[PDB]
C-alpha cells in the first residue's frame, strides 16, 4: 500500500519468480530510473520494445496508487512461461534488461549509464613460481558471484574470492614454450562500481545424486561493507565503504516457492519488505539478521551494495519533471484507450 510506505507493489505472478524483486530492486536505482526515462522510445513498437516496457513499469510503480503489472514487459524479452524463469538467474534476466537499455541508451544525452552505475573492473592473473611467464586478462564485470559453503560472511567470501590458488602436482599449468609449470593463479579487483550486484552462490552440483543440491547455511551480511583490502591499487580520497541498499530473498520449494525483496530505498536506514503486491515498512533485522540462514535449532540470494560517496547521485531524487512529456503523453494514451471499454 502507498500510503504506508510511500511505495508500491507489483502483481502477483508466479511464473516470473524472481523478476519483481529485480525491478523493484532496479527502479529505486534511481540515476537509472531517470535515464531510462530519457531513452528516445518515441520511435519503438509497442508490444516488442523491451525499454519501452521498462519505462513503462518504471512510470506505473513512481505514479500508481494500485499493484503494477508487468504483463506487456514479459512479453517483449519473451520469457512468457515458469521454465524461461527457472532456466536462468536473476543476474542473466538483469544482463537481458540492462543490455537492452544500455543498447538503447547509444548515441544519446544518457549513453554510458549502465556501465557507469554496475561496471567494475579485474585482473584475472596465472604466474609461474620457477619460470619468468605471467599471462594477465583485463574482464569487466557487471555483478559478482560469491562462493557461501564454509564462508560465515561476505568478507570471507571475498577472501576466498581474491584467494590465491596454487598450480601444482597433476594440475600444473601448461606454460607454452617453458613447459608444465609449478604456477599461481589468482584475481584482482581493479574498481569496484557505484551500484555492486553480488549474488550468494546457494547451489552447488553434488557428486552422488547428479543434480544441483541448495545449501541453507547462516551467511551473515553487513549493512556497512569496507571492501579497500580487496582492491590491489586503494584510493584515500574515495574509499570503497559500500552500504547496503537491497536483499533479496527466497522460501519453500525451489520448482516455485515465493520471493520477496528488501529494501532501504533513500538508503538511510528505513527498510521496507515488497511482497509482490503489498509493500509494507519492517525492522532493519527482519530486512537484514532475519535472513541469514536456517536457524531454528529461507535464504538470502542476491544483496545490492552502493558505494557511500556514490550514494548521493546513485539515490538522487526522482521527480515528474525527469519523465518526458511525449512519454507522459503516450503512456497516459495507453491508460486511455485500454480503461475506454
Ligand atoms: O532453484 C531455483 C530457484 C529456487 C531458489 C532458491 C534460492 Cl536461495 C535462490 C534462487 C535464485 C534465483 C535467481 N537467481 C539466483 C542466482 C543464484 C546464484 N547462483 C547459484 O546459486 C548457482 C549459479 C548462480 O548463479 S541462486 C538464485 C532460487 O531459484 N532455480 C533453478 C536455477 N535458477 C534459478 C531458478
Amino acid at each position: 500500500s502507498k500510503k504506508h510506505t510511500g511505495y508500491v507493489g507489483l502483481k502477483n505472478q508466479g511464473a516470473t519468480c524472481y523478476m519483481n524483486s529485480l525491478l523493484q530492486t532496479l527502479f529505486f536505482t534511481n540515476q537509472l530510473r531517470k535515464a531510462v526515462y530519457m531513452m528516445p522510445t518515441e520511435g519503438d513498437d509497442s508490444s516488442k520494445s523491451v525499454p519501452l516496457a521498462l519505462q513503462r513499469v518504471f512510470y506505473e510503480l513512481q505514479h500508481s496508487d494500485k499493484p503494477v503489472g508487468t504483463k506487456k514487459l514479459t512479453k517483449s524479452f519473451g520469457w512468457e512461461t515458469l521454465d524461461s524463469f527457472m532456466q536462468h538467474d536473476v543476474q542473466e534476466l538483469c544482463r537481458v534488461l540492462l543490455d537492452n537499455v544500455e543498447n538503447k541508451m547509444k548515441g544519446t544525452c544518457v549513453e554510458g549509464t549502465i556501465p557507469k552505475l554496475f561496471r567494475g573492473k579485474m585482473v584475472s592473473y596465472i604466474q609461474c613460481k620457477e619460470v619468468d611467464y605471467r599471462s594477465d586478462r583485463r574482464e569487466d564485470y557487471y555483478d559478482i558471484q560469491l562462493s557461501i559453503k564454509g564462508k560465515k560472511n561476505i568478507f570471507e567470501s571475498f577472501v576466498d574470492y581474491v584467494a590465491v590458488e596454487q598450480l601444482d602436482g597433476d594440475n600444473k599449468y601448461d606454460a607454452g614454450e617453458h613447459g608444465l609449470q609449478e604456477a599461481e593463479k589468482g584475481v584482482k579487483f581493479l574498481t569496484l562500481p557505484p551500484v555492486l550486484h553480488l549474488q550468494l552462490m546457494r547451489f552447488m552440483y553434488d557428486p552422488q545424486t547428479d543434480q544441483n543440491i541448495k545449501i541453507n547455511d547462516r551467511f551473515e551480511f553487513p549493512e556497512q561493507l569496507p571492501l579497500d583490502e580487496f582492491l590491489q591499487k586503494t584510493d584515500p580520497k574515495d574509499p570503497a565503504n559500500y552500504i547496503l541498499h537491497a536483499v533479496l530473498v527466497h522460501s519453500g520449494d525451489n520448482h516455485g516457492g515465493h520471493y520477496v525483496v528488501y529494501l532501504n530505498p533513500k538508503g538511510d536506514g528505513k527498510w521496507c519488505k515488497f511482497d509482490d503486491d503489498v509493500v509494507s515498512r519492517c525492522t532493519k533485522e527482519e530486512a537484514i539478521e532475519h535472513n541469514y540462514g536456517g536457524h531454528d535449532d529461507t535464504n538470502a540470494y542476491m544483496l545490492v551494495y552502493i558505494r557511500e560517496s556514490k550514494l548521493s547521485e546513485v539515490l538522487q531524487a526522482v521527480t515528474d519533471h525527469d519523465i518526458p512529456q511525449q512519454l507522459v503523453e503516450r503512456l497516459q494514451e495507453e491508460k486511455r484507450i485500454e480503461a475506454q471499454k
